[PDB]
């Protein structure tokens, strides 16, 4: 559980992280799935805070039953995008209690993605 704060991260850098993915980091969507169908960011895995809040806790192949992605190693920087309130600090603080102590926000939301233009970023 570091001290560490996670590093904020612009729509530019996020938008660079979709068009060209780094295996050394993961964005992560904190939204329930319900809001997911009806706009996925690409790239992203899906961990709902609201549903879920020890999903970053859970063991292995459990986690890959639960969510069928791997995983994350402690080792990846997961960068929490935001979703709107408190939900993706939440998460954030969650995944370095449970040893993730690389960590990143995105502090706008997907409304706030997909107004500047988010919505034809792909990879």
């Amino acid at each position: 559980f570091t001290t560490k704060a996670p590093k904020i991260y612009t729509f530019d850098q996020v938008r660079n992280l979709v068009e060209h993915p780094n295996d050394k980091k993961l964005l992560v969507d904190v939204r329930e799935p319900k809001e997911v169908k009806d706009y996925k960011m690409p790239t992203t895995i899906n961990i709902p805070v609201n549903s879920a809040p020890g999903a970053l806790g859970l063991p292995e192949k459990e986690f890959h039953k639960v969510f069928q992605f791997a995983k994350p190693p402690h080792d990846k920087e997961l960068i929490f995008l935001c979703a709107k309130g408190v939900r993706a600090k939440t998460a954030e603080e969650l995944a370095r209690s449970y040893g993730y102590e690389n960590t990143g926000i995105y502090p706008g939301s997907i409304t706030e993605w997909l107004a500047k233009g988010g919505a034809d970023v792909k990879p």
